């Protein structure tokens, strides 16, 4: 896992997430070109989001993860782990 710090833009953090069903974690599914996640050079499709500002998201619902990202403020600290494998299957 790695720590990535990004700052919110006028259309958000610049990525989308899928997952959150059952056991399955929250995964990045889309990186907006030119947005904050894109220009971090660290976030990518297939990353699992483990935590946002210290809030554990490993077991979170899609909505709970969405809410956490919305409420994380202007400086958003993500712990992410590239898991290519579970992303494709789930």
């Amino acid at each position: 896992p790695r720590r990535i710090v990004i700052h919110r833009g006028s259309t958000g953090l610049g990525f989308n997430i899928v997952g959150g069903e059952d056991g399955e974690g929250i995964f990045i599914s889309f990186i907006l070109a030119g947005g904050p996640a894109d220009l971090s050079g660290e976030l990518r499709k297939g990353d699992q989001i483990l935590s946002v500002n210290g809030v554990d998201l490993r077991n979170a619902s899609h909505e709970q993860a969405a809410i956490a990202l919305k409420n994380a403020g202007q400086t958003v600290t993500i712990i992410a782990q590239y898991k290519p494998e579970e992303y494709s299957r789930f």
